[PDB]
């Protein structure tokens, strides 16, 4: 029944051979602004902070510059209009926040290395899986018999973002499902809870909900299931890549990164994956191959969303009196500071890489973010281009040097305490939304199927009318309540409570939901 | 330079005074550098852009999903993105509108990185298309599924990267692995049949490629492509349209004319491809595809080459005859088959928006045809649009940047932009040789005919850093480190005018490395 307002008309934007005069140009740009302004003020269905007035005022001045952070962030290079000094400051801030070792130092293998992304976290996850594929397969690093030793196998939950399926295909990294079907067809160690057959699942199971199946579960990886699957492949001699979701796309779940690491480390130690000799190439002689020592596992944290707020929630959890807030749910230790003891290898720093999107929690006018790892994992670049004056250590070639300014400006405006307040208000407002949806069910006698994983900044509920979805940019997901059976489909939407989503905005949405024709029935 | 101390981000934040001081320091640095940058292919003037588009800075714009599909993230500029894509589709003689039911119609999208993304996407798309992975759903030979990649020694480093990312095998790798003693080319330095690492570029006065024009040697390419095509391999060829260091244009028309008969001889125009078996039986399912893919890396040159070719076709109408011929390169390039049919030769093009047009961050275009589209890696509900692109979230500000640029200029204005740059590149070359004679020094100036860049001897570090001159070392005899020469180049972009070049030249004439030249 509500009005999402008119879309843009392509006729206004057609670019003729002769160009457009100033009046037609301004009319078009005004139409874009009127559209974008209406939509941004009502967007509540995606993990995208929408308020950036301060940014715009501070940084509009930089638009006349063709900024390019071409090459590694830790060398200027020949393209002098670059913001690498700013990029390093932003990377340093997140390195501290994620308990990485600073400063970056190419002679310190344990120190951080990372760079700012020109796409979103899609670039960071692609880079992670490239870096891990090469590291685990034995390609040469920047610093100097088992048939499966150079055949890595990827593991991640059913709540993992579609970017991984893409990245897996781009990079030719094999999932445990693919390798299971190919080489180990009848040896799946898990029993399917629907069919009772030992069929290889397509992703690692996520935890079950009230249904006994994952569709209504919290969206967290099932650690038991993961450990069974990892043991299976590690015992066969495969190196192991694990992606863990810190703020999953639809449910905002946090995989229990510490629990996963505690479970898997003994498996890694049992199967010789903590420290192992790796043959990297060869050359003609009496002998042949070169050799170095590497770990045989790689744990990546997809923190596209959650790496931006989780450190601040955990700060409050550590000092609840000081911040005046005890978070409702525990968020798992997930970062470069996570270190575990072993039987005979000393303490092991468990996480190899993290990705974060800057346009999610912080907010930006275009996609950006961070990939971070450690110097000891850096792969030799694919080539040595003279013409950029800095090593080609990154996924992108030319790199966005405006995004460093965006994030620097954001981070400079807020103290740690202010950042804690932002995640507090969002957590409290997500809880409020869930409370209001169940109250609506009782007031109106309607089913909304509301759900919210404890500690998540998103709430899911029954999809309303198409018009309401379009007004508020609600993101949609269908689930089959019993996998395989198309008659059990439910359509959900979700709301992401970002720092730009306040009580008034949620109350306005709720007032419209209460009068929506699909909701009423 | 900028001092990192001014930029460190404390736990407690920075106050408004420290914040403004830092941002002022950045602006002062960037402003000084941008006004003197002449060494990279990056248009530096965008005052109009800034005035028109700063207003959009408050929006978290996201063009998530396919440009031609509705999606749930409503603060998007896909209507604008499609207008930009339509403009370049026309400019590159693609078929419009995009229509998923028309195999011949264009498909493309705007890049969130630069052309690195477009070249990566091209090679991904070609790898899957040539290997037999499943195509997008509309509304014997042991080498058949092993594509081999070919490109010249002047190809940008993004290809070496993309090859490694995507696991695409170059002719050099396949040659060493499978055909170690069968290289059909003789090395001009050693006289041995050693597989070269890239397809040779054309020789210069030296007899070697270092002082050549930077264009692919079409003969050498044809010999190499025939070799692998006769073995049953499908073929990926990348052609440079405005190469990175020399600004050369591979002769795409000549390449296509040379290669088509080779493709016909070895059954690569129409090739039965097995893309798995049916869900019931192990019956190899098959459709018909071409067995070659020609990609044009027009990072730079796809932005200006159409306009120069416009003038070449009507020189009295535009008041300009370009001195150099630029090759036909685009989606309109169609050649006759042996049977007097026609074949559209080019499969894809990439362009960077931050090169010829100018942008405040990297952006660009990848374009192909609907008939080449691969089935998406998965089908996510939560964007509401197919995942058909390299990026996930996508930059929806870049469409505004390029739309604003393109809306400001007529075809005639765009012709004038490339005219002026061509004429100024020729002027710069004239001035450098005049300087050699006046000062009695060797500057090694070189300009490939039709290029917007001129190379010369590397001057002092100070001058290099002031004018952001890009540097390249060459070995004048490959493998001999004693023959190293250090060059720089100047790119004459639309924001490079005569005054700027004359100011550079005045400094070069008093430069200590130039004057101290042995
Ligand atoms: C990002 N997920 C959302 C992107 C739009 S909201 C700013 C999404 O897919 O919702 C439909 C995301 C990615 C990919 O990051 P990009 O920045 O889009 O490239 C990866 N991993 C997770 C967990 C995400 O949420
Ligand atoms: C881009 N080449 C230059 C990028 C800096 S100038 C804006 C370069 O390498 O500088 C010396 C280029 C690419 C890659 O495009 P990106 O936009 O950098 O990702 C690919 N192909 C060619 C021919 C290029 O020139």
């Amino acid at each position: 029944a509500v009005d999402p307002g008119p879309e843009l008309d392509g006729g206004d934007f057609a670019l003729p051979e002769g160009g457009l005069d100033d009046d037609r140009r301004l009319r078009a740009l005004d139409a874009v602004d009127e559209y974008l302004t209406r939509k941004r003020k009502h967007l509540v269905g995606y993990a995208a902070t929408q308020d950036m007035q301060g940014t715009a005022l501070d940084l509009a001045r930089f638009m006349p510059n063709n900024i390019n952070n071409l090459g590694d962030p830790f060398q200027s290079g020949g393209y002098k209009p670059n913001t690498k000094v700013v990029e390093r400051a932003v990377l340093d801030y997140y390195a501290k926040l994620w308990h990485a070792e600073r400063p970056h130092d190419p002679a310190d293998p344990e120190s951080y290395w990372g760079y700012m992304l020109s796409m979103g976290s899609t670039e960071g996850n692609m880079y992670a899986l490239w870096n891990a594929r090469d590291y685990l397969s034995g390609k040469a690093l920047i610093q100097p018999r088992n048939p499966n030793a150079h055949h890595p196998v990827a593991f991640y939950s059913e709540d993992t973002h579609y970017s991984f399926a893409k990245a897996v295909a781009v990079l030719g990294v094999e999932t445990f499902h693919a390798v299971g079907l190919e080489k180990y067809a009848d040896e799946c160690p898990l029993v399917d809870p629907v069919t009772g057959l030992r069929t290889w699942p397509t992703e690692v199971p996520s935890r079950p909900g009230p249904s006994g199946l994952s569709w209504d579960g919290p969206g967290e990886i099932d650690v038991d299931a993961l450990a069974v699957l990892v043991e299976f492949f590690a015992a066969k001699g495969h190196p192991v890549f694990v992606n863990l979701n810190l703020g999953s796309t639809f449910k905002g779940a946090h995989d229990d990164v510490r629990a996963v690491c505690e479970r898997l480390l003994p498996i890694f130690e049992r199967h010789g994956l903590v420290q192992r000799e790796v043959v990297y190439g060869s050359c003609p002689q009496t002998g042949r191959p070169l050799v170095d020592v590497r770990r045989g596992f790689w744990i990546h944290v997809d923190g596209a969303l959650g790496a931006g707020y989780a450190p601040f929630l955990r700060l409050a959890a550590e000092d609840p009196e000081g911040y005046g807030w005890t978070p409702e749910a525990e968020l798992p230790e997930f970062d470069f500071g996570l270190r575990l003891p072993t039987a005979g290898h000393g303490e092991v720093d468990m996480v190899s890489s993290i990705a974060m999107s800057g346009h999610k929690w912080a907010g930006a006018p275009w996609p950006c973010g961070i990939y971070m790892t450690k110097v000891k994992y850096q792969i030799s670049p694919p080539s040595q281009p003279d013409y950029i004056g800095a090593p080609d250590t990154t996924f992108a070639g030319s790199r966005n040097g405006f995004s460093p300014l965006i994030l620097w400006d954001h981070l400079s405006r807020y103290s740690y305490r202010d950042q804690v307040e932002r995640i507090r208000e969002a957590q409290e407002l997500a809880a409020y939304l869930e409370r209001r949806l169940t109250a609506m069910e009782r007031e109106l006698g309607v089913e909304l199927w509301p759900a919210r994983t404890p500690g998540a900044v998103t709430v899911r509920f029954r999809k309303p009318s198409a018009e309401l979805v379009a007004k508020w940019s609600l993101s949609s997901q269908d689930v089959l309540m019993v996998p395989g059976d198309e008659t059990t489909r439910r359509s959900y939407v979700h709301v992401f409570v970002m720092p730009s989503v306040d009580r008034a905005k949620l109350d306005a949405l709720l007032a419209e939901l209460a009068e929506d024709p699909v909701i009423l029935g």
